This record gives structure tokens, C-alpha cells and sequence, in this order.
């Protein structure tokens, strides 16, 4: 559930 | 609403104007390469004697053509070499490449500037040169690497480089993963962009500000996989890349614990979940694969980018735990005789400097005394919108005391050798040289030192 | 069974076993490039000021895609830059390349290591330097080029190769063609490997004995023509080829007269119909056209291979012939307090050394008073099969006194910079340095150079 920047 | 990571979310390398995103590789999963341990041409308990060749060849990196590739001892990076605190150490270098190189033991204490093997050590094409050295330093992961100047970038492009593990006695009685290859592995973390016929190109792809690809290279491998037969696994993590960082974070944020940096073990463990690397920083760190189950394959991700897959297979419990402290970190007492001494970077691209200057390999730019320790405050002058520059001493490690007047970062307490330093930030650094001769000191975006982002300090005996 | 040239027939390039062959080129036949004369930003009687800027561009030399090459205020080779005697000279150097490089003026007597332009005298991407000097010495053809250590060649290849003009009062009063680009012209011989969409590629075709492809490039033009328009011409030949020999002869054996050398005028002309080169060698030549009629065509070739065509137009009869004494020699006195040094040249391939030693650029290799004439005994020690080596020194104009205790060739009695010295051979030189600083001795077949066969000499004021 979780994605970066 | 926050970054996971310590450095100043703005000045991070995706701002740039020609930032290269990395892209996932349609290329098969494959086993992760774990570089073998090079085998000494002759041991004793008081002397090691290791031959290191320079050598070109090819690699099968991706379908198709093999990879033109320089390596040490091997087609591509390097057998990982094991030094040992106290043993007199001799190494014959060997150039079988058509130019010339240079041997630079990235963080090794020893005497510069031609056993160091920075720009001064040139080994000419079927030349050798013999070394030898004793190591006086804490156990840690250092690296080597082609360093001449100019060329250092082109040549870690075509692959020269390779671990360097330094085994000490405090480091073997404490309860850590240690079984190379199987729960214990160099994590080298390199980009490339491939060409027509899977070549490097690395003219082609040249830029002053820094040299990065779409493809991710772990230890010269594309889309690798590794088979953990360990409930723990220790990753020894070198930021090999020409310019690009490194946010490294599991895709479920698995935590991970921090038990060394480039110089040493830290002081005490650091739990982290999301841990950032720039250019020629080392990292050692312990997972805990406990939550996992035979058949879970777990991946280690840079930002959204997959990197490493972790395919889980039956492991025995282990119980063991870290101690709360792991390392004695002793400091030096500053002398207080000498001043602050101020290194300002400036610039960037075409236009990077150290104090008002670009490098030049006849000119001393600074003296130290030898066993004298100093205030070093390094200032990354770059308005905003800047970058993270990677400032790396030769022939020291150094300590961390502060960061614009506040406290390092957690991982920052024991001892380094490159320091990541933020638009406009000052750092502060306790830097004493053991060793008299002459050392450089300059930016770890490769293609900074190239473009003369480099000054040299002679130090010496009072 | 006679060789029509000075040098040994057995040390020719023809006879090394990775020779590569000349090749005709299917190219269209164009008009000779002449490169302008640069124009100074700045000229009164006593001071000139010119900015030289090595930039990176593409050139039209084949049908389809341009290749991308280097030149000095063009995309290849350079402007002519002219200088003359006694005029105070003011050069901003800059560099827009995507590397490092130096300016290294071949010939010109002026200080070093750093007005010398060698490799202590580098200039970053985006830097400019500012030097200034007067020449004093006589008027001949020099040039400039590229120096980085290493990475000459690879420099040179690129394109970064310049004629260079001094002028005096004593050669404008001589009855010479000297009307620039109509009946004066340089003759830049150089040879290249054009690889696919036209491009070069030093990398691929190195080779540490010696760098020479199939292709002749004659002032960046392949397959040219020159429109002669008057009964006499000069031409300025300049071998700026990595390794390749030209063997200069024409079609039907038309003689020609060599008015000039590396570094003056020659005491006395010397009539020839077949001339020999070695690299950085210059040779001033003027060709009589006098038997010829408008429409006959005249081919200049090396060995079996056709360079240049002259096509004759009409032409107004001459107003020249030339004195029998051309110019003054005056050879100073050896000093007699002083030994004879004896320099040999060794090995091929990657062994080339001087002295037993590859270069260090922080290592002086020998010392010499300033103002003080010495003989250099120079020995190419290679065995039969060997090569000529051309001697290149730095900082100074040179005579050649004997070949193996013999004459010098015919055209060797003036001032020279570069010798071609035949394998087994001694020849003595005559070497005076004007001016204290470092300087550069070397073979000039550009590859033995990077190769590590160069030593320094400091000239100092006693
Ligand atoms: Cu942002
Ligand atoms: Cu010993
Ligand atoms: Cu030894
Ligand atoms: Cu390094
Ligand atoms: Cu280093
Ligand atoms: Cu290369
Ligand atoms: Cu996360
Ligand atoms: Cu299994
Ligand atoms: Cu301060
Ligand atoms: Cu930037
Ligand atoms: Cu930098
Ligand atoms: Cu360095
Ligand atoms: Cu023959
Ligand atoms: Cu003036
Ligand atoms: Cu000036
Ligand atoms: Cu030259
Ligand atoms: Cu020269
Ligand atoms: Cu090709
Ligand atoms: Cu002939
Ligand atoms: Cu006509
Ligand atoms: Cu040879
Ligand atoms: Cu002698
Ligand atoms: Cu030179
Ligand atoms: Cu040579």
C-alpha cells in the first residue's frame, strides 16, 4: 500500500 | 509529510534537471554473483602476500552479446580481498589492461601518496609494482578502485572495482552473520546504461555533474535474486555508483539493523526502515527474515525500483541478539594548538571546486601534522536548489561531530570516510593522519573529481 | 635496388607486422580545406592578442552522417595562428570540450612546464588561462596540439591539431610564395579508421606500438584537390599522423625544393623528388610547375598511394629564384664543462622506456644550465626488426651534428625539434635551452608517448 517519493 | 530519509529532501538527486530514472530490467532473475574470496598466493598467521590483476574481458550481462568489462582478477569488479588487522600485508599489482591505472585502497590507513595508489601511482600496461602495508584500524568494509587522474569515472565504469573486508579481533567475538556467501554478502550497488550489442558507452553517456543509467548493477548482476538458507543475513552495502543514491527500503519496510559504517562498527545497533547512501558510503546491516516462510520471496527496492529479491527457503531459528553496544568508539582529544580548518565546495558541473580551486597534481594545497587531531568543517555552498555532496578524505578515517551545530545522523557515530553534506550545510569533523606523505581530499561524485573537485594536504612528522 | 629515401629501407612502418596499408577512399574527390588564418581579437606593431578555443563539433568529411571530431575555433584541426618575432604574444586559452586538455605549442621556445602548454598545464572544461610570451627565434611552421598525460593521442585523434606561423624580417625578404591558402598552403597529413555512421573510434583501433588507419586525411579532407594558380607553390607539410611515415614523392618524379625544417629555414636549398617524414616532423617545400599547361593535373602520393591532386590553371611565368644561402646557422659553442649526455630510447609496444624508466610526472629525470650548449648523444637501441623513432625535446631548437659518427641527412642542417632516429643509431645533438623551467623529451609517435616513453629535463640559471 505503500510507493516512494 | 516527511522523508523516511536523513539528508534535506530537495537537495535529493531526482531534483536534478537530467536525473535518470532508474527502469526495471526485462532481463531473467538470476542468482546474485557473490564475488569469491580471492585466494592469498601464500599465508602465514604474520604475513599475506595476494597478487591483484587488472584485466579486460566480457561478461554475460544481459541475453545476447557479452558485456566488454574490466575487473580485478575477474572479468567484472573484483574478487573480495580480506585483510587482517596487524598482518603484514604484500600485494603485487598487475596491469594487463591496454592504459594505465591506479590501485586506491578506498579508506585503508595506509601511507600516501604511492602505497595509496591515488593519481601519484600510475602502473603502466604489463608493468607490476609490489606494496606491502599493516593495517592499524578497526574491522570494517573498505572498497578498491581504479583512481587515475583523470579517468577514475570512465574506469570504475568499465568495472574496476571490488570489496575489501578487514577482520579484526573484536569484530570475530561478536554474534553477527559471517558466513561469506551464505548469510553474509557484499550488496554493491552500481547503475550502467547498455548500448547496441549490450556494450557501456561511457563517453556517450558523459555529463559533468555526474554519470548515471536506467540499470541497476548488483554485483554485476541484472535482476538478481538471493536464496536465504538464514533466518539472519548480513548485507554489506558499498554505494559503487558514479553520482546516483541509493534509498533503500524492503517493499513491506521490513526492519533492518545498522551495525556498521565505512570505518567501523557504530558505537551501538540502528534500527532503520528506509536508509539513504551516497557515492563510496558503506553500510552493514542485519535483516531479520523471522516473519517470513519457505517460498515468500522478499525485495529490497530503491525508491519504487525493485533491486534484489530475497527468495526465502527453510532456515533454523535463531535467537541471538545484538548487544546495546557494539563498539568502543575512542576520540581523539582535538590539540588544541591548531585552528578550524574551513573546505569550502563550490559549484557545480563544469564548474566545481574546492576553495576557490581546481586540482592540480603538483600543487599542495593544505598541511596537517601527523597524530594531531583537527576540526575539519566541510561547507557545501551550493544555493538552491543544490545537491548532496559525498566529501571523502584520503588516508583517514575521520568522526562525525556535528551538522549545522546539530547532532550527526544515528548511523554517523562511528568512524567515516565520505560524508554526504547538504546545500549550504557545514559539517564538522575530527580528521587526524597517522601517516606522513601526501593525501586528496575531493567530492565522491566521480565526475566531480574528475572535473577537478579535488585538493591535495601534505602531512608530516613535528 | 636503391630506397630514394634517407632513412633505413628495412625500419620502415611498411615492415611491421600490424602495418596498416593506405587505401584509396570511395569518397567524392572536394577541394583541399585550407583553414583560415586566425584572426587576432587585437593587433598594434608591438603587442597581438588572440583566444584560442578547443571546442567539440561535427565535420562533413564523408557522405551521410557527420563525424564528430574537436578543433581549435573550428569543429577540426584549427585556424592557422600566426606569430611573428619580437612581437609581445597574448593568448586566452579556452576549453569547451567534455575534457581536460593543454595547449601545447610545438616548437615554440617558451617557458615551461606551463606556458609550454605540456602536461603540467591542464585546463578544466569551462576554464580559460591567460599566457603570454615573445617569440625569439627564427621564422618556420610549428603547432599546436593537444598534451594531456596521457590521452595525447586519443586528443589528436579527435582533431586537436593547429598549423602554427612565425614570421621574421629575414624570411619576408626572401623571394618565397607566401600569399596564404593560393600559392602557400599547409599540408596537415594524418590518417584515420572511420568506423560505422562515420565515426571515429580511438579505443577500438589502439594499439601501444602505434595508432594508424586506412584513410588519409589531408587538412581534414579526404580525397582533395588543389587548384594551382601560379607557376611556384609552397607547401607546408606537417606530419600530425599518430605513427604512419609519409613517403612524399609525385606523380612522374617531379623535383621540388625543401626551403625549411622544424625550426628555420634551411642554410642552403635542397633539391628532391622523393621526401621522408616521421611524426611531428615539418617540411617547407616549393613545387615549379613551370613545365606544366592549363589542364594537366599533377598527384602528390605516398609510397603507391595518391594524396593530393594538383590541377594546374593558368598562370602568369615567375618572379622568383632562389639565393644559394638562404639563411645563417649560427651554432653556438659547446661548453666544455660539460659532459655529453647519452639518452637511449628503448623497447616497442608496451615496453617503451627512456633511460630504463617510464615517466612520473613529479620525477626530474636530468638537469641542464640555461644558455649552455650540450651534446645529446641519442640512441634508439631497438635490434633489427626495429622502427624509427622521431626524438622530440621540448623548450628548444636543436642541431643535428652526426648520424652514427655521419653526415646529417641533406635537410638536416638547420634548426629541428624532432629527429627520426633509425634503429641501432646514435646521432648527436646540439641542445641549448634559452629559458629556466621543465621541459619534455619523448618519442613523438604519439602512442610510445602515453606509453610512458618521456622523460623531463629542468633547465635552471647558474
Ligand atoms: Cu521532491
Ligand atoms: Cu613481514
Ligand atoms: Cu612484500
Ligand atoms: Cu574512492
Ligand atoms: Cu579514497
Ligand atoms: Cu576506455
Ligand atoms: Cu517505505
Ligand atoms: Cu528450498
Ligand atoms: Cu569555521
Ligand atoms: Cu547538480
Ligand atoms: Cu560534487
Ligand atoms: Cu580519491
Ligand atoms: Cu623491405
Ligand atoms: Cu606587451
Ligand atoms: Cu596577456
Ligand atoms: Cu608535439
Ligand atoms: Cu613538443
Ligand atoms: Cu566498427
Ligand atoms: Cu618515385
Ligand atoms: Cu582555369
Ligand atoms: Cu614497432
Ligand atoms: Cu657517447
Ligand atoms: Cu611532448
Ligand atoms: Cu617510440
Amino acid at each position: 500500500s505503500h510507493h516512494h517519493h
